[PDB]
């Protein structure tokens, strides 16, 4: 038998196969299993509120027609150039921007057909998908990003979408993200869609992302701690009143302010207050306190600037110094560890 | 009856249905009801003067042809591949940039037809639409953005566009905007269009947006208040003449100026003066006053630098200090609350 | 009579209408009237040297064919789907980048035909057009932007382009630009094109744009004036030699320099010197003078630092102070008003 | 004779003209003359390493077929809608990115045919072309940008490309570039291409660009000179040891550093050292020297701070001052003029 | 024999050549040799994690059909307009974004056919390819970028891809990269692909890139060294306690911090610590030490500020100075050379 003759008999003019009619017309809904392979992941930006993903969609369904039973083999790998004639289920993504195809040299498509009629359709598509991330806790946070596959034009009575029991989602080996660590959980559940026009099927896939704090710690926490320690020692040995003494505080003020402004750049605008803002606010309070104590001791010195009074004022000023000395490391220590442990337990609960 | 035979009889060669002729030719204008569903909203930028929206257009009209009365069911869900043969009303948007279609796997289209001839056309389109926002009051403002649907090629005698009496505009559940809060009002009115060529139908939909001031307050108001308070206390204990005393003022000057420059970055250029500019101007006036009073007390000290004269100059200088002390918090307090209450009442009127 | 039968008789196979032949072949040139409507304007950027415009092109010409005289009405509104068969005049823009079409739901096109043969073609196109603006005077300037319509493929003997006597250019009501004010003058003149291949027709439309200086004044002139006044008073009460006195000058130097650098950011690079540069240069000269006078009085004090000599040096130093006092406001006043009046008269002449 | 009948006889089914066969098959190579007109030029960016150009390609060749000799006129201006049937020579650009066509209203194309068979093909194309500029001397430099036209698919035995003897390259009148001045030289030479597959024809066009230094001088040279002069005078009158004296140097240090960082922004990264870097380095050396001399005189003063020794130390310190005084202007003068004259002669040689 | 008649006999209707069937059907897999020519390279950005490349793909395979043996010559250069009829092997790239074709004037394609049936297919394509660079050592690093060619739709039994024994990869003469130096090694190995659907052939090409450190050294190392030396000398002659002395340290602090922030701008965010960070950290430690020693000597002076005690405190303070003097150059010298030699040996091993 020649291949061409059979090939036109299967889906051509002698065949009564109209490509505008669903298989099993006036019958039970056509069940469709969907298997997705993630070729690549990444390019997630906080401002844009979306990520980039390259998938290999694969969907299988059954047809009562296109059952040959004439060649001795089980399956046939057909050309992807008559895919227009074969009926194709509609499938679009709800949180989707763009989503072009790939056409390098030839269109990237795959067609297979078995003896019973089970087909295999494979399409490569790069999707920009919108993820509504919540930045309540900026340095440490778990982000859930949603992929939705749903039927635009058919009701419940047709095109029921089902997941695959085994190996529903696969990932490429040695695939890494610079910023996040992917979690191998990938919980799958499906939520149907209700509209005034009708009720439409949908299936959902969920991915969990964990950020890496190493960059954040080196970029912000480590310099800020250095500034705090520097300020502490600078006043600790500072003596009486000198214009030079003021310089140590002045440098810290400006540098801390610039760092604070710099940190709130990449992130988009949100009403709620992030954790990094809290850390910046407390460090600003500490540096603001530094000036305060100086003003205080200067006021005591001003009152001092008779012999009977001098001893008490000089003593009171020194008392202010030693009390500042013991107080400043202690309250920062009891606060930062409290901050870290409370964030440590919230991530553990999440 | 086979589905294919009926399907070609309805809109094919045996049918006298020419797709270039409007239904009810030489007759009353074809009425069209339009229902819009907002799939997603967002990506509004002040500079660009436009926003991004993903809608689900739905338009219904009646045809005297395409009335089958042969299958026992009421409606038929047809394929979206013969939509070219069906006559389609022209519809374009006036404040429109771009507005591509979506073609993921298959074109996103929907076709339905009832027994009487009422059709249902559904198209997914992402529109970039221009909104002429007025920034007279920057931190608090209500913005109205306009969507216009109008007929490019037909006159009044044809293609009259009407709204839908019930559920004209729907919104997706759990849809949020990072910057703005959408108001559930959505007032609908229609304005016809007049041209030299003729008079063309149009319908309009209006959306109200309310900005969230939480980001603005934390970003700008809170640091500026801190700078003002710091400056106040800094001079409050400042004593006589020392080069060190000057430092407190110097830091504030530069930091305030940098913040003022930084704030006017995101916004585009406009002739009128924004509220934030007013707040920045008054704070700059306060810090400018700080230097002034110093210069004054230094001039009194310069005159002082004989015994009879010294008491009066020293007293006058101290008088200047205490008067500065009582005056500075009081006038800022009576001004900021006045500013807030006047803006509070203008938003209430708006 | 059926509409379809007439519709194919007019421009089909029974008709000898070849769409590759110009009307009035071997005859006088085909005159074409062009009417343009500006749907929207804006998005002008100085660096890119171009603007964005959305027009409604409309062109009318006569054909000896397509004269029906069979239906009792005067005109017919045809579908825009047989516009390919109708002969269309070539028309392109010389200072053009891009210029895509609009295809939302359906192509935006319009076809009309009268009894005599006068047709009406309407096309919506968004054009990015290059405007060679001259920035000799930056804050105040009038910019002329050119739109050119010309025939790519035909000579003088064919396709003569003429303007419309009445209402050649219309503008949408309530159309505004954030930066510029449009002038309702719109002078129209036409310049033919000469090439080695031949002579080609062209028509030109000119628009005048006037910038709004309110943003510029608030952004730059008002802070710079404040810095100048501050500097003036700061030295005015400055006494003898103190390291603190220097601070007043130091702050001004840096802030003025940063503002000067900031101002020359948006503008692209040009050889000639802008007006804003002149204003920045004079203010820099004033602040530079401030340091000078200080150095001078310090040199007199250094010579002073015997009793007979002290009186003359102290007097000379005070003389320098009072002379500085009277001189500094006077020369700035006689210069700034001179600057403003000369620019006021140049705009009036322009 | 009707135009349509002749028009289909020339390139249709009765004609044996196959559009897949080169003219003069099994014969001498088809010679092609190429004339280029530069409609616009500009948009050159140093980082991207490419420029934007809008050309009017024009190529002429001879065909033995398509020789009519039946109409009494010499040439015919055909429609650009049967250009697909006419055989067209392949032509692509080697240093090419993008290069789309223009389709405003109608495709921009031109067809002409003479009695002998000489055709004229005109195509409008905007090309982004890569120019490998060498930035050895940044402020003054001559840049050569290359345009290459070559045959992708044919060997030497076919499609020989020749230039045009007269008026090979034309430029539009009144065409200017904001940054560069075009030179009216435009030397043309051709270099053939060798590959493993075969030898392919190519022709090359060269353009020379001269930068304008006016922006660079005002932006960088003039402020830097002002800073140098200021520093010079500031120390020149500086007296003994005062903390205030230090301020004059401190301001210069920071401002010079910021300017130095600012200048190296637009330019991309290169291994070799630019001229502007040299100028920045020498000015940094001068300001660095300023601090040095201060440290020296302070060390002499420190040793001074017995009567016999005081006279010699005070004298030595004053000697250091006067020597600094004479030395500093002289060495800057003998260096800057040397720098300018050596660059003046290198541009003259180039 | 006419060329047209043979041309349609080879791949037309009289020929039984179906373009949907692979050559050697039901036979051994079709071997394909692939030769790639790199027309241009460059535009590599660290953030995007990808590079731009313009290649000339060339693939050869054998067909049992299309064996003419009728013209006396060996090969024929066909038109690229019947390339659709010829069967073409599928080929796509795995680490691929975009990859459009080039269509300037005509499509860039090449067709050749020999007497035996060996064909030659040439396609020009610009590919954006993702390179997973590792920035463990930023200033000096070798980067490997991967190109993968693989068969989308066929299994092992068909379309085996083989490399070319001689001249597999060629590069254009005089091709340079501004940032990197290409290594003439280009090791080629192939790795097959395993999927649930089946096993698919692939081949890989590897390129090695070496960065040039000249820009980095001038941009960062040279200024930082200057700051370190300046700081060293500044304290080296600094005397006792003066507010002026503090200035030398203050300037360094701010400038070093700004440089440190500036350096970490171009690079994207990564968890691990780069070499440049280490160098910045050590320089920050040195400048931080500068303040420390000052505080120490000031504390000794404070204790000093009775005659018996004064000699020991003054001596101890001077001892601190001389010890600082000998210590500071020595430890920087023993550290920087150690840093350079360890990086020198790691690059040599790599
Ligand atoms: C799809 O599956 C459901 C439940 O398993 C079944 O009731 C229905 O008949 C199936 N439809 C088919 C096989 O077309
Ligand atoms: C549309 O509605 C108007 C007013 O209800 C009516 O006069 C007109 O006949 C309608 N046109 C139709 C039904 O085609
Ligand atoms: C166009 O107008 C000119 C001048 O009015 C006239 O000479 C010419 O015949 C006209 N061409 C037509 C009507 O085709
Ligand atoms: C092209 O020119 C060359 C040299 O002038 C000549 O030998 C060749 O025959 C020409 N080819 C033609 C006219 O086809
Ligand atoms: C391809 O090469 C392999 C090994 O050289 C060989 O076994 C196979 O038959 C070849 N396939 C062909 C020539 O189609």
């Amino acid at each position: 038998m020649p291949p061409s003759e059979f090939l036109d008999k299967l889906m051509g003019k002698v065949s009564g196969y109209d490509a505008r009619i669903r298989p099993n017309f006036k019958g039970p809904p056509v069940n469709v299993t969907c298997n997705i392979f993630i070729n690549s992941f990444g390019s997630i930006a906080e401002t844009t509120m979306d990520y980039r993903v390259n998938i290999f969609l694969r969907q299988q369904w059954n047809d009562p027609r296109l059952a040959y039973s004439e060649y001795p083999d089980d399956s046939l790998d057909l050309d992807p150039s008559m895919l227009d004639s074969i009926w194709k289920p509609d499938l679009f993504f709800a949180n989707e921007k763009g989503a072009n195809f790939h056409e390098v040299t030839t269109d990237n498509k795959l067609l297979r057909i078995s003896k019973n009629g089970n087909v295999l359709y494979s399409i490569r598509i790069t999707l920009v998908l919108a993820c509504p991330m919540d930045l309540k806790n900026f340095p440490m946070d778990v982000q859930t990003c949603i992929m939705q596959l749903e039927s635009f034009g058919y009701t419940m009575n047709d095109l029921i979408f089902e997941w695959d029991e085994k190996g529903a989602v696969q990932v490429a080996d040695g695939l890494t993200l610079p910023q996040f660590i992917l979690k191998e959980e990938k919980d799958l559940r499906y939520c149907t869609k209700h509209y005034n026009t009708g009720k439409f099927t949908c299936i959902e896939a969920r991915f969990h992302l964990e950020r890496q704090m190493g960059y954040y710690l080196i970029q912000m926490y480590i310099p800020s701690l250095l500034i705090v320690i520097l300020s502490w020692v600078s006043f600790w040995i500072n003596m009486d009143a000198a214009p030079a003494r003021v310089g140590l505080g002045i440098t810290t003020v400006l540098t801390m302010t610039t760092q604070s402004s710099g940190s709130r750049a990449s992130l988009p605008k949100v009403s709620y207050v992030k954790a990094i803002d809290i850390w910046m606010a407390v460090c600003l309070l500490f540096v603001f306190s530094a000036l305060l104590e100086y003003a205080a001791v200067n006021f005591i010195a001003r009152q001092h600037k008779v012999e009977e009074m001098r001893k008490l004022f000089i003593s009171r000023a020194k008392r202010i110094d030693t009390v500042s000395r013991v107080a400043f490391p202690l309250v920062f220590l009891i606060f930062n560890i409290f901050y870290w442990i409370t964030y440590k337990i919230i991530r553990s609960e999440d």
